[PDB]
């Protein structure tokens, strides 16, 4: 009662019985557009990274109802034989175009849209926004975290932390895009191919009772030695007994240095640096462990601790200062009577809360001499900024705040995934996606990336785009006027 | 590369390599015993509600390294054949105690213990840590918004917003269990029978462009409605427009009411139960789903807000203010040279942070005469209250706060689920599950459970098990005396 086969029922029961609603009416195949955007920066980064992309193709591509599904659907919520036939029958046949993983992505644009059978588009929501809010968000926060580290090692360590298992394999492969430079999953090393790294655990000493034996026994079966020293002491104990193992061992480990997971680690690690150097172990690493995240970290190393490499558990994997994106799925436009698409909005009171209408493209605008960044230009879909020798771009809100932009090159964000349910796109590797991420960011203007009070990134309306919003906004204003 | 068909490798690097040096040495099957536990009240909450064991069994029930798990660690990881090979015939013989899902846990007190080889102990820590976090977590913060509801629904409409999809799914069955009446999510519905509810969306009213049309339409295709009145207007819209179609329908529906996810729902609602009523549909209900969790919907209806029925998104599903429970995984027992069991101990400062040595049971102890909760007792395991007239409870730190009890029943805690390996523990149905969480709440004395400032119960070790620890704690200081 009944099999897990499936994940074409991962989604809110509302939209099987709008499906049904709309399907009993001949209008299952009205033509919708959808679209899916976050309203805030996460962590109020400069940026975020999007991921989710391959998860939700996989999905999308064995979107079929099974034998199970509609036992399910008939014996236990009792629909009809009739809606169940077409349920059966069912196959994806919407197009998709989407941001790609590693994109950079920013607030109140679209990063994912959906076109074609307003029922297809209903049942996709839920699940694409379960993937994509969780994955983007922690993509984004090992962005944060690298940007504060530098070039030494974040290894994302989080697994046993994560919320459920999905969350620490997709999130740590997430962490990997966003920054991370290995995985302790060894599950997400198998399926993923994320390079995979540990060192010990307590339980290894305490097994023994003193850390000299256990370094020796961990140095007798292994050649890659990091020797996590605060099971006891870690100055009096744990270092002299990795360093005694290291001299004894000499070139037949690499003494690759020591984990500490406790004690002031801006004190800590400075006495550690002293001992190991002192003993001539000057290239023996120290990994820290415990209680990291962006500002625990920035400040360790702006108080000149000496650590080298930084194992994130909880707060990474979590997301734990913000563990939510707050990416919404909306109806944007949809196909009327007369057989011709509509704008559709939603009302609330600040004008800006409200979902801008219209099929849409982001455009990523670049100053063409030295690729200077010039922010995000969202149109409807009829408008091309390449075709335009001046573009008008100014903020939706302080609309005196604004630039005539030439001499400029626009990309388009929102990349065909599926045309009519067909796929047209070759998922990249891992390893790629990281390297476009790496690019992304290293082209962003520094302004925007900066770790502390990064300026705004723009992400203007057309004149046409901001016009068709206010210009409806009034119009059910006026109509709610009675 | 490679196929994931597997959770064995679901797991930390470190305790493969561990494993391998227990193996090499000819310690992989030296006796172990780990315990999990956690060290605060989640959400300083009064109580915790026990979730993940039906996970954890299935988990252990299938762990054996598959084919492709075993390609991974020797094509990837270059781990020797003869390692391998041990891996390969690997088989769980650990027993398995646990406290059974719905039970009241609180901190500092061991949940789960793993007794057996240490290698085996060793690998199973990461997932279950990964799966009794999250789903207990879950189930405690359903219970905390549950009790401040009372009577009324709480529906759990989170899938959306979860950390990936078995966040969703293994999420919404812990909010069934500690208190959540019904899901969104069909597909747990489907494979854990939990009810499921749902109403529409905006998108169906937007597709007609009027709350009348849709409404109808809906009414039309549904017995049971309740009307999303927000999509324009609340009060000048959708509240008529749901009266309207309750009016032309009759009996022919159910009008089970009108569900508002924006504004300020003290004001909203209030004005929305007086349309209602004034219409003559005094039985019709109010549903919130907008930014709910225990505080606001505290305050709401403290504020004599007009709700009925509460759908909670966000902050549920993810426990947003604290999306993590810290319960960690600790060997407290092994096997030493001499055959014997030895308590092992790691230093801290804070000697309450010390983990507490010794194979422990948690006797709960409550008086005979009307049952009144005396605080858990935690002893170790050669100890049985049962068999004493008359027990000593003591605060673990301040231990001048202390009580003899007698004429006591002490219950204990952790019951045998697998016996070396073979699983002795006949899972419970989901509704079994929930009936036991609500009758094991019910019996917690009010102090213990009540919402605003509840009174600390009492977590507190015997005699004996805190002479052992702090016995072997000033042993090892002063064994790092030199
Ligand atoms: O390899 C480690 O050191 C490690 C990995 C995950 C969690 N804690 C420690
Ligand atoms: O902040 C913006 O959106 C902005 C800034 C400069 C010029 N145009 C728009
Ligand atoms: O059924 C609903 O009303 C619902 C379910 C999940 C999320 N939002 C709304
Ligand atoms: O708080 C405690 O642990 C406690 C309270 C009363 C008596 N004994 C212990």
């Amino acid at each position: 009662t009944y099999a897990d086969d499936s994940l074409t029922l991962h989604t809110d029961m509302y939209q099987i019985n709008m499906m049904q609603t709309y399907w009993e009416l001949g209008r299952a195949d009205l033509h919708a557009v959808f679209e899916c955007y976050f309203r805030e920066m996460p962590f109020n980064h400069g940026y975020a990274i999007f991921a989710g992309l391959e998860r939700l193709v996989n999905y999308l591509e064995n979107l079929t109802f099974t034998e199970s599904d509609i036992a399910y659907l008939r014996e236990v919520e009792e629909y009809p034989e009739d809606f169940l036939t077409y349920l059966a029958n069912f196959e994806f046949k919407c197009t998709v175009r989407s941001a790609l993983e590693g994109d950079l992505v920013f607030n109140n644009e679209p990063l994912i849209q959906i076109e074609g059978p307003l029922a297809q588009c209903q049942l996709v929501e839920t699940a694409l926004l379960n993937m994509v809010n969780f994955q983007t968000l922690i993509a984004t926060k090992a962005a944060r975290i690298k940007s504060v580290i530098g070039d030494d090692p974040l290894l994302e360590f989080g697994t046993r932390r994560a919320q459920e298992l999905d969350a620490a394999i997709w999130g740590t492969r997430a962490a990997y895009i966003g920054g991370a430079d290995a995985t302790s999953n060894v599950r997400a090393g198998k399926i993923f191919g994320i390079p995979v790294s540990g060192t010990h655990a307590h339980s290894l000493v305490q097994s023994y009772g003193n850390d000299y034996e256990a370094f020796m026994a961990y140095a007798k079966t292994h050649r890659d030695c990091v020797f996590l020293v605060d099971t006891y002491d870690t100055l009096k104990a744990g270092v002299p007994s990795a360093i005694r193992v290291a001299r004894e061992m000499g070139d037949k480990i690499n003494f690759l240095g020591v984990r500490i997971d406790s004690g002031d680690m801006a004190y800590i690690s400075k006495r550690v640096r002293e001992q190991l150097d002192e003993a001539g172990f000057t290239e023996a690493k120290i990994y820290a462990s415990n209680d990291l995240d962006e500002n625990t970290i920035l400040n360790l190393k702006m108080q000149k601790s000496k650590i080298d490499v930084w194992g994130v558990g909880t707060k990474l994997i979590t997301a734990y200062d913000q563990p939510a994106l707050g990416a919404v799925f909306k109806l944007v436009s949809i196909e009327g009577e007369d057989g011709q698409m509509k704008d559709t909005i939603k009302l609330s009171s600040n004008a800006e809360k409200v979902t801008t209408p219209g099929k849409k493209q982001v455009w990523r605008i670049t100053r063409k001499s030295d690729k200077k960044s010039e922010g995000d230009y969202v149109t409807l879909w009829n408008e091309d900024p390449r075709q335009e020798e001046e573009i008008y771009m100014f903020h939706p809100v302080h609309t005196f705040i604004n630039k005539y932009v030439r001499d400029f090159e626009a990309r388009p964000v929102l990349q065909d995934i599926f045309v009519e349910g067909k796929r047209v796109y070759e998922l990249p590797t891992l390893d790629e996606i990281k390297q476009y991420a790496k690019e992304n960011l290293d082209s962003l203007h520094e302004e925007y990336k900066r770790d502390l009070n990064p300026q705004k990134y723009p992400v203007d309306l057309s004149t046409d785009c901001w016009n068709h919003k206010m210009n409806l906004l009034e119009k059910v204003r006026k109509d709610v006027k009675h």
